[PDB]
C-alpha cells in the first residue's frame, strides 16, 4: 500500500480521552503525497456516520452511495490525528477532488487558515 | 482558560502508537479561535527540543528566548493532534504574529494545501 492523499482507510482511533473521537472508522488521508511517501505516520480526518444535528463549516458530508459509503456520513475535519501507517488497515475507497476540494475548505476553516 | 491559536500548553499525548510522537510536551494550538471557544476539544500540533538533522519544510523553528524557550525547539507541524482540552495543564506562553505566519505556511505544506 502506498497511501495517497483523498484515500479513506479503516483505522482504530481508541484509546481517547475525553471528546476525542475514538473506535475502528473510515479516516481520510489529508497529509500531503510527499509525507505520505517518506513518513512512518500520516494525517487522517475522522469520519462519522452518526447524523449531526449541528451543521459545522469544519464538517464535510459524504452522501451515500457516491465516494464508497453505505450510508451518509461526515468527514470531521476538527478531528484530526496523526496516526502511525501501521493503524492503517484495510484501504476503503479514494475521493475525488471536487470532495477533496471541499476537504480542503473544510480543513483551513477548521485550521483558521481562512475566515471561519 | 479561554484557549487562543498560537498559545503553548504542556500535554501529554501518550499513549501512542509507532511513531506517533508522545510523552508531555509543549503543545501549540492551531484550531481556529471560534473552535476554541465551542469546542470540548482543540487541535495541537507537537513541539520537540531535539535537534532534528533533517530539515523538513513541515517544521517551523523557535529559537530559544524568543517565544518562551529554553533552548532551540522545533513545532512538528507532521504531528497535529486533536485533544481533549482536560489533556492541557499549564499554558506556557503565546506565539506571535510572525512566528505564527511560519507555523500557517508549515502547515498548509504538511495538509498539501499548497505546494512542498
Amino acid at each position: 500500500m502506498i497511501v495517497k492523499r483523498g484515500d479513506v482507510y479503516f483505522a482504530d482511533l481508541s484509546p481517547v480521552v475525553g471528546s476525542e473521537q475514538g473506535g475502528v472508522r473510515p479516516v481520510l488521508v489529508i497529509q500531503n503525497d510527499i509525507g505520505n511517501r517518506f513518513s512512518p505516520t500520516v494525517i487522517v480526518a475522522a469520519i462519522t456516520a452518526q447524523i449531526q444535528k449541528a451543521k459545522l463549516p469544519t464538517h464535510v458530508e459524504i452522501d451515500a452511495k457516491k465516494y464508497g459509503f453505505e450510508r451518509d456520513s461526515v468527514i470531521l475535519l476538527e478531528q484530526i490525528r496523526t496516526i502511525d501507517k501501521q493503524r492503517l488497515t484495510d484501504k476503503i475507497t479514494h475521493l475525488d477532488e471536487v470532495m477533496m476540494i471541499r476537504v480542503d475548505e473544510a480543513l483551513q476553516i477548521s485550521l483558521g487558515l481562512i475566515d471561519f
